[PDB]
């Protein structure tokens, strides 16, 4: 596997706070579509790597998601965290931006003068994001067929039909969420995908912040996020027992979970 990273990784490696690469980060100068992002890197990948762009949700910044910037780029992949232009950006606006921002890693990578020159494979793309940015990622994959993956938190968006994703999309949910509720939108998104790979993670008494910067099961969060964007990013199988796998956990309130392998 041409795409394959890093060593053979346990469940401890995953569940761990940082993977195997050191982690450099900058923040973009100029954004390009958006209001703000930062830049996480890995340093001396073994290869070209896949990015991530990933959005907040209705009057949030990059603080509730930045948690994924180190956690995913430390096992292999350029992540792009971000504001956007207006904290009050609907879910359409916010995909947009995700996109923005997914172009702006490709342009930086192509740039002779960045930090990030050559070390990503602009082919193998994922998006990912919370409540509002969380529907934006949705939005992004259905307009999008090419990326290679999909892990949205706590997701919202105002319809909740998302069959035309053909995309690996690993939902996480929020049992206790008052905001966009687990039977009105994580689940109903969740069900309506028909012709994709897809997961279901359901988080035990989880409030609409429970897969946010600093929440108490970044470890089983944490291992499945990496653990979806590597099987599926890099079609790296040593993963797949990760990816598919329905955990043993009290802190796992529902799984669902179809066509993964």
């Amino acid at each position: 596997n041409p795409y394959a990273r890093g060593p053979n990784p346990t469940a401890a490696s995953l569940e761990a706070s940082a993977g195997p690469f050191t982690v450099r980060s900058f923040t973009v100068s100029r954004p390009s579509g958006y209001g703000a992002g930062t830049v996480y890197y890995p340093t001396n990948a073994g290869g070209t790597v896949g990015a991530i762009a990933i959005v907040p949700g209705y009057t949030a910044r990059q603080s509730s998601i930045k948690w994924w910037g180190p956690r995913l780029a430390s096992h292999g992949f350029v992540v792009i965290t971000i504001d956007t232009n207006s904290t009050l950006d609907q879910p359409s606006s916010r995909s947009s931006q995700q996109m923005a921002a997914l172009r702006q890693v490709a342009s930086l990578n192509g740039t002779s003068s960045s930090p990030i020159y050559g070390k990503v494979d602009t082919a193998r793309m994922g998006v990912m994001g919370w409540a509002m940015g969380g529907g934006g990622s949705l939005i992004s994959a259905a307009n999008n067929p090419s990326l290679k993956a999909a892990a949205p938190q706590a997701p919202w968006d105002s319809s909740t039909n998302f069959s035309s994703v053909t995309v690996p999309t690993l939902i996480f949910a929020c049992e206790n969420d008052s905001i966009a509720p687990v039977n009105s939108s994580a689940l109903p998104i969740y069900d309506s995908m028909s012709r994709n790979a897809k997961q279901f993670l359901e988080i035990n008494g989880g409030s609409h912040s429970c897969a946010n910067s600093g929440n108490s099961n970044q470890a089983l969060i944490g291992k499945k996020g990496v653990a979806w964007m590597k099987r599926f990013m890099d079609n790296d199988t040593r993963y797949s027992t990760f990816a598919c796998e329905n955990p043993n956990s009290t802190r796992v309130s529902d799984f669902r979970t179809a066509n993964c392998s």
